[PDB]
């Protein structure tokens, strides 16, 4: 019987290795892997000069190419491995509001947009949350070396942080989380083995006292 | 200022008379949630399928999903989280023991599962399951004890080939979704069952940290 699919999600901090885990993490499983290239994303670098001007129209665009990422994974007809969730834009949004950086009238003609769009996107079954610092993340763009992202102060990383624990206290009500410290000590192919074996664990039938298998 | 995170959809699983609609409708309110359920008597077919599955078997299969496709459509539009007594995913299993019975053929079932799947994007899809453990002749008491006349024919085995097929549906479905499985053993009322029900639905779904390198950067909400 065609039970549903297998959706996975990665979220965590810029630099956290989200991309790394989705692939290592969709090998252990026999599942596709999807990504979402950094080049092909036309508005970052003017974000990065002026994140007010272009910090609502690169959200439209950057929900586009997750709507059409879902079409794929609906075409498939297999499970997959996302290296991000349609959630992290919305925590982007959220903090630009915050910042000053996106108005308040934007930010609700967004989240209606969202709303009326999530039928036709990707919604996991499992959330694999990257625990990292705002001063990792900071360390891990300094590592990586985007020109675009060499501007970025600390305190935009730890509103970042914030926002994503906020969130994670919310979805969690939803769907299975695991939240997993990642300071890249051990290796990225322990850490998806040990993220496989945690989903497995947290898949198991509560009984609640049976007479069954 | 908030953010439309999904809606949370609950359904309740388990064999026929375990009691689904007011197990439901308990844990609805205790959670907050409208409940949606389908009356027995709007199923213009059971009667004849009692009188003779093989014949009304495959028909009346469609019939249901029309039912649990308005009510997805009904759920969409409330925009908000639901309670249901049954899934979506129950059909099919009643589908499979009647093709292990020779009441539907092989071709009428993959015709059916093929139209589920082309169906399944615009049903219901629980984000919890919440399984009534009943046994076969607990059942068949229950089954009694309400005295439905088109079911008064129910053998023993019939609700054993049940059983048997929700376990293999029960194994398969807990990979995808978090599964509760719970006896009625001990509980007095629907109402106690739910508030159990409720408590460990919170339980299971707290977030699981794992220190895999080091301590969790810091404690979440
Ligand atoms: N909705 C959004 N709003 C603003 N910036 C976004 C955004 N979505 C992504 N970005 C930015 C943040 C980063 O500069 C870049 C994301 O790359 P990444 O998070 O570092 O992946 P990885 O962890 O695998 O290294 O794009
Ligand atoms: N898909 C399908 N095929 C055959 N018979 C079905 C199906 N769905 C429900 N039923 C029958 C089973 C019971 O007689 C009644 C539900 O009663 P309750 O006590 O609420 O479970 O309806």
């Amino acid at each position: 019987f065609p039970y549903p699919k297998m959706f996975i999600s990665i979220s965590g901090l810029i630099g956290a290795g989200k991309t790394t885990l989705a692939e290592e993490l969709a090998k252990e499983m026999g599942f596709p892997v999807y990504y979402e290239p950094v080049e092909d994303n036309i508005y970052l670098e003017d974000f990065y000069k002026d994140m007010k001007t272009y910090g609502f129209p690169m959200q439209v665009y950057l929900l586009n190419k997750r709507y059409q990422q879902h079409q794929q994974i609906i075409w498939s007809g297999e499970g997959a491995v996302q290296d991000r969730s349609i959630y992290e834009d919305a925590v982007f949004a959220r903090i630009l509001v915050k910042q000053g950086n996106m108005s308040k009238r934007d930010y609700k003609t967004y989240t209606d947009l969202y709303n009326n769009m999530s039928k036709y996107l990707t919604h996991p079954n499992f959330l694999i949350h990257l625990d990292v610092t705002p001063e990792e993340s900071l360390e891990r763009i300094k590592e990586r070396s985007r020109n675009c992202e060499a501007g970025i102060p600390l305190s935009y990383l730890q509103d970042l942080y914030d926002e994503y624990n906020i969130f994670l206290a919310e979805i969690s009500k939803r769907i299975p989380v695991i939240r997993i410290r990642w300071a890249n000590y051990r290796s990225a192919k322990e850490l998806a083995m040990r993220v496989y074996a945690e989903m497995k664990k947290h898949q198991a039938i509560v009984d609640v006292p049976m007479t069954a298998p």
